[PDB]
């Protein structure tokens, strides 16, 4: 199939007035999981992430007039590879727009977008993931929270 | 038992004049886990870390007159806590210099600067990690390199 006719044009760069559309989608993301996202705090992440570039970057996915979905990119040195790497930090699809192909544009996009800024892998935390080249990478994860999370 | 006689003193900040001790730290690291390391590539990320503080932190382990290992503290954006989060992104302790409480002490230093930096949560990819109260997350992690990795 051609260029036109498939996901890829779907998935566009976030802008900050894109803001108030971001912190509905998380919020529907985090009451899907039962948990209640507190609308400063998401306002605050947003901005802190669309207001430096070099912290990383954020798409949101279309269908016809809607924003359905959209996908966060972050960045951090790794001395693993000697550059920065990135991290696929959220990834949320309205449920009836799942099963259509979206997620996996979504996750070329942020996959284009890292080799275009020389970023040297890319990883998730947690289907869609392995289609998209994503595989198990042995490594046992460790961590300590410093702070609450954000919906709390 | 007081300040002076523990091991938090021997943990110091790394400055660009310590490049050539991390470089081979960092070679006796890979040497270890059977890798050949290129200088100029060991060199570039030290460098580029050192450079650029918003990208992390090093800190040298110093027994004598000697560095006898380091740790790279790796910072990135984290939706999940509305702000930074850091990774222990490196970590070596001598073979002869272990078992001393060496590397309790780096990881309580690192602790401290991800504190006062307001991070969020500290990672690690992989004993001392548990006592320093590192703890299983139980999530996945996936990943995929877009470029080879520094030994190579
Ligand atoms: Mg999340
Ligand atoms: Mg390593």
């Amino acid at each position: 199939n051609l260029y036109f006719q498939g996901l890829s044009p779907q998935v566009r760069t976030a802008h900050i007035g894109d803001v108030p559309v971001l912190v509905r989608l998380m919020s529907e993301f985090y009451q899907e999981a039962g948990f209640a996202l507190p609308h400063d705090a998401a306002i605050r992440a947003f901005k802190a992430l669309l207001g430096k570039p070099d912290l990383g970057r954020i798409w949101l996915i279309a269908e016809g007039t809607e924003s359905v979905g959209y996908i966060v990119l972050t960045l951090g040195f790794s001395m693993e590879y000697g550059g920065l790497r990135g991290f696929v930090d959220d990834f949320f699809v309205r449920p009836n727009a799942r099963g259509k192909g979206l997620g996996a544009a979504a996750l070329q996009t942020v996959k284009q977008g890292c080799c275009d800024l020389g970023v040297r892998a890319l990883l998730v935390e947690t289907g869609v993931y392995s289609r998209a080249g994503f595989e198990e990478s042995g490594r046992m994860l460790l961590g300590q929270a410093l702070a609450p999370p954000i919906h709390e």
